């Protein structure tokens, strides 16, 4: 009984030309792209570059495939794939794409009386997502994937999203997990280009990320902040004391230096300033403008000790206020 | 007289299309899989990725391949594997799988006069384990492992595991050597998943990890507790020694800073706090405290040294008392 | 319809030989090149390398394709591209060069009546581009890319750029980005090289980077410049307080030396000296000059008290003065 | 006159059946194993691995190889070895072997009269290597080799080294240099494994390591010994210099602590306490013990000072003697 | 006019066996082998491996071949490469060997009338060079390269350079330029192995390394250089400046101690002593010698202050003076 099926395929190949595609100088083919996220890769802020692992498919319609029997569908594997005509769809932010194999290439290949084609793939994208860093860490970025033809021009193959953009773009719940970011949803589009081959169509789909804070807060805000609060401690010490003002203030200035060298190993090497940095500035000052007040009030202690009293005791109430201050301003700005 | 079995394997391939599934429109198939874990791969926490090496085994029915000869067992190489129909099994949460090739490609096929099939494969898989580091490093993880069908859907071919759950999955005893974690047991499981092609058919195994306390001890927590101890010696020391009892403040709040920076280089990058954290905060504030106390002290020294004396005495007894009282909390906390 | 399309393919491929060049012992074919570089790669110093990702066309001239038909276009894939003449073109300077293959390969081949065929291919290129950090980070580097025949001598295919230098390589707007380079421009040439197999033609394209400064900024010379005004300080106090003039000279000197150590572990083993590391060596010179000059002061501070103070009093204008200069002299001799 | 051997290679090709064992059914199949170490290559200790280059040489028995001519050896190469029968040897342990194509495939392949062939290949062998670093740095290691058949039990295929044990097993003199181990010898075994689908025979290798020392005396056991010795000064200082004994002290006890997380960032993350583990924690014990006998002689300086006077002189003495005994002990416990 | 190679082709391959190689059973096989660095790669201590970029050709002689017609030479490709015998070339020392595919493989054959055969290909090597660093920096490599027939003995197949030394391997003068050495010249070779299979022939070719100095001055050399005068500044310092004098030595052992650990992080993991850490050595006796004549000056400064201020003016001439001349013979011992 099993022997029908394989007489039908038969004849489906007898006279195609894999070539050529179908309706060839009669109309122009229309194929239907979905896709579907399995995982969300990481995000490499220094590379530029994220990672994705998709189920793509495409449907188009091909008149040579018409066949007849007791079954309307006919499920089958790789094996007939290379035996037929196949978009020669391409990403072109794509840097490395690469196909998994084992145990048996992932691919399937489902034909219809109709003719209707259902091809779907597997792969694993590397793309690049160029990024403005200038309200780092406090950034949303807009990662795109753009995909179409490579050598059939618009008035030829056209794609086209099946169904609205929900059904389009699908992402699983648990692949929406990343270390340092949050998934807050997604997009696509469409577009046209001209170029010395002709025009071609476009697809785009976004990813709208959005950094999560408090890696940074324990790893680089925090230190500075206690840093401040050491660094006063200096002033409620006697002026008398001259070496014990003196190791806070030295100390303190040389530990702000390090935190900004070892912040921004792991950040990328961008020639501009970030939020971070100006943070790490004022907090700099801080530290910088009290060991400077030590050296002026013992500048001038001999000749009038009755003004190094005021300004020491002022100084005790200064700071901290102009410190809680800045906060505020600087995360009120970021944060809304 | 081998000339014999030579006519046999010509004759199965007679009339034979690997394209198509036994019982094709009669019946479902059935496939039968067992594993054995050579050995279990380097748990990486950063990328969240776990590799294995097995020898992936399924075992199901053809009725075309029936013969008749002396032998009951014919066995084979991969030779032969390509000229008949397999199984696509695929890994969802597989990230990169490879095989392995030589010195010959480490693939068996084994057929007997019933029809039943053998096909077993070597594997490499680095597929990804999510993690909640909430109890870090007393934490528990659930590593999993699934596979299926990517073009059968449940209505064609069915995965269910052979014998009882310990014969379907086998460890080696020195595979489950991992330098920061232990190999508690394995749980097998099944589900089904509903999608737009159709029903599928899941099979899930899970293996559970234990990371065993002790690098972490040597790394970590012991030298923040010698810090601790450090700076209580202040407190025996002169109030005079104004200059003395500032080095060890400002020398131990610097080094618990640094501790905390370079303990969580090594930790993924994940945005809350662990109980880690929370311990270096601890033991933070005991040091930064001690420092306020001196400084509290050195202020008050000149109009009422009664007082200060009292003070200074106190804080040699209350400081360590509290600090024991809360490694007791923290570990049975967690230990318990 | 489209039978037609599939005999004319068969009838050129009648009598083609895939071995031999069109118009063998005839004449000299001429083969045309453009470019476009979707995305310029980033650029390692350390390796002294840089990835670049293009479009490669080549268009040449075959009588042996001549055809007939009511188009004069026949679009096609690289299916036919193997079973045809392509010139053996290479890149010299290519250390490593792949091709893309998901989803289809990224290859196409168009044919006219007349013969001309074009045939274009993506690659990734991991170049080699010597630089000479003699005015390191204020240093402009040359890229070039170099491509050519293999076994084809210049006396049987040239190479020539297709129109203006303009249209013969096209960067896209977004690719030239860069974290730490500017692509100020484009340049191409061509010249002969002589070798015992003969003589052959060499295609030659630079790319010019203007490195941009800003990095090294906040990095290296920031804390340079602040490390020496903390010296400074040290002058403004008293002489009697050894020990915290003290802390100040050692302190800085050793801040000035890690500085050197970690600056250059990202640069390139270069051995020889950079604008860099003379800057920071007259940095080196100045805190460690002050620190004589503290010893000094007090060597004589008992035997001739006066003129002890006239030196610490001179100093605290000659040395502001003296570094205030030289950043003039330094910033313009290299800006400028 | 070459036109002989020609002919004689299409005979033995008729009527072979490359998927048949020779003498199936009838006799037990015997291959004989020698093995040439070309290189060994490094053993990495935190990823329990070593890489290996041989060339691995198998030989068998085939009667339908049988030929008659005036050449008793037919030397060969990869290009006939693919259209006859190889065992399908693998090895157990190898997490990733690859071979050597270029220039031309690592392969050979001699036939004799009577039917012995001799097919050899070049591998490199990333194996594991499971250590117990319970006497690091002075550990001895025993890194195995196992290989097998994978579809032939040990009813069809059996393994035996050919001639002797130094004879099957060569180690160039060159190859066996390792930085930082001694190839102190070799030695071969065998055994019988049996599984759900029969008995196998396995044959394993091991190869001796003993660790040189060297590289960790000049990198973790000096810098400890002299820190030692540093923090002994400061008994030999006043006892009303308070500021500066406490400077060697709090100087040493950081230095000692920063070593210790410096020295096992490049050990493997082990969850057990080592021989150097122990070295560090008992000098970490003399330079925190000699802070703790200052506060005690500056907390009876006033009280009592004859006692004081006495403890000074006395750990002058004790420290140095303890020391020096300590490591006596230490190094003769390991070293005998 | 073409279609007369066309027939020549065909008929060079009517008959040809490409399993046997030319004159078998008749005479001696002789290639003539020449080279040509396209560029020398880096040189990587560590791995002690280093990478080398290829044209290599070999020519050889094949009376199969012979033809007669208009053209003494036939250019072509790679396609008919695979129709005929090379030899199998192979590298003993190549850990790696990997060729260049795109856009064309990179291969040339070339046929005369007499039947000489010129074969080209282009590889990249990534050999391992064993190297001694006893005089570290100052050290000159012979880093080799081996190469020969791997299944056809001496008898067979004989390799021979052509023409002269000079002429047999050339180096592009681009190529040469390393970050960390000289190529300061070439050196080729020949000899003979006898093995178990037989007598081999080995081509063995030399690169001359000189290290150039100049990174470790800049890294190495200068920091301790430094650091030893900072420590004799405390000699000019009072006696009774206990807590100044103490911060110098103390400081200054650390920074030493420090030095010696990041320095060899970079050099591989030798068990051996180098030429660098004798300096260093001598150089922490220095400062901490210093350290120590402080504490005896600051041990009897009470009862005979009379030889306290000899040896305190003493070491401000002796110190300088014997670190001067240990230069020079340090300097002169290697440089010469
Ligand atoms: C992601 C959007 C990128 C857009 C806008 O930035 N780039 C362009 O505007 C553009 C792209 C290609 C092009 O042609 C290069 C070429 C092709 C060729 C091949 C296949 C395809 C599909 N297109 C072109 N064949 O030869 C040559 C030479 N010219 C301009
Ligand atoms: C590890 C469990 C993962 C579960 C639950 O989280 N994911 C889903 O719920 C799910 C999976 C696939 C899917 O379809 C995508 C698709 C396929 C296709 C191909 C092969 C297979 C076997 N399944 C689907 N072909 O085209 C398209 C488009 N839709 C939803
Ligand atoms: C980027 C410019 C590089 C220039 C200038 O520095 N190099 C040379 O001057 C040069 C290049 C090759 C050569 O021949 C080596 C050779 C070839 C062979 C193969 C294919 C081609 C195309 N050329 C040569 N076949 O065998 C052997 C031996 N000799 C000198
Ligand atoms: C290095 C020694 C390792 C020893 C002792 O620790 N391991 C075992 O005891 C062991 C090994 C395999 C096994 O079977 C798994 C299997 C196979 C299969 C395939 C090929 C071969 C050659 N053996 C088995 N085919 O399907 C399945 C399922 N069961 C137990
Ligand atoms: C770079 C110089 C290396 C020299 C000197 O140190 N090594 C030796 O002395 C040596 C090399 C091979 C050998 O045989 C191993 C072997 C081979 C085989 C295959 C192909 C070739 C060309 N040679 C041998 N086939 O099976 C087996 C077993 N024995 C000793
Ligand atoms: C792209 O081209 C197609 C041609 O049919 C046209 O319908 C469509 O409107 C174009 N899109 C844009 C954005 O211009
Ligand atoms: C999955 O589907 C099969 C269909 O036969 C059914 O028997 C089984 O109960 C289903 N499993 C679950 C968990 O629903
Ligand atoms: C290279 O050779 C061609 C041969 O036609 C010649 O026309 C051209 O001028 C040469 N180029 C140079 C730079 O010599
Ligand atoms: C392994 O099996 C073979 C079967 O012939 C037997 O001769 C041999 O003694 C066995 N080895 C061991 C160690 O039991
Ligand atoms: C190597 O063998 C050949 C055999 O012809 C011989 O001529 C040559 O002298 C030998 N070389 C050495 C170094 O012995």
């Amino acid at each position: 009984n099993i022997t029908i099926f394989t007489r039908i395929l038969d004849g489906l190949l007898d006279g195609y030309d894999n070539r050529l595609r179908p309706g060839l100088g009669e109309r122009i083919t229309q194929v239907r792209t979905d896709m579907y996220v399995n995982s969300f890769g990481p995000v490499s802020d220094t590379e530029m570059e994220y990672t994705i692992d998709i189920f793509f498919a495409q449907t188009w319609k091909d008149e040579r495939l018409r066949f007849k029997g007791p079954m309307q569908r006919l499920p089958l594997n790789n094996l007939l794939a290379s035996k037929i005509w196949t978009p020669d769809t391409f990403f072109h932010n794509g840097k490395k794409s690469f196909a998994h194999w084992m145990t048996t290439p992932n691919r399937m290949l489902r034909i219809w009386n109709d003719g209707r084609v259902l091809y779907t793939l597997r792969l694993t994208i590397s793309a690049e997502c160029p990024m403005d860093l200038e309200d780092f860490p406090m950034d949303e970025q807009n990662c795109p994937l753009k995909f179409g033809s490579y050598a059939y021009p618009n008035s030829e193959v056209v794609y086209v999203w099946t169904n609205g953009s929900t059904k389009s773009v699908v992402v699983a719940e648990d692949g929406s997990r990343l270390n340092q970011y949050h998934l807050m949803g997604q997009t696509v589009g469409t577009e046209n280009i001209s170029t010395s081959t002709g025009e071609y169509t476009i697809m785009t789909a976004h990813f709208h990320l959005k950094r999560k804070i408090g890696y940074f807060v324990i790893q680089t805000y925090l230190p500075c902040i206690m840093t401040v609060i050491l660094s006063q401690v200096s002033f409620w010490l006697n002026r008398e004391s001259v070496a014990a003002r003196t190791v806070f203030g030295v100390t303190t200035v040389l530990t702000m230096t390090t935190l900004s060298i070892s912040a921004r190993n792991s950040l990328p090497k961008v020639a501009y300033a970030t939020a971070m940095d100006w943070f790490i500035a004022v907090c700099y000052a801080f530290v910088f403008s009290a060991l400077l007040e030590f050296a002026f009030v013992n500048y001038i202690t001999k000749s009038q000790p009755a003004r190094a009293a005021k300004i020491d005791k002022m100084s005790r109430i200064v700071f901290p206020i102009l410190f809680g201050t800045f906060n505020l301003v600087y995360w009120a700005t970021y944060l809304n």
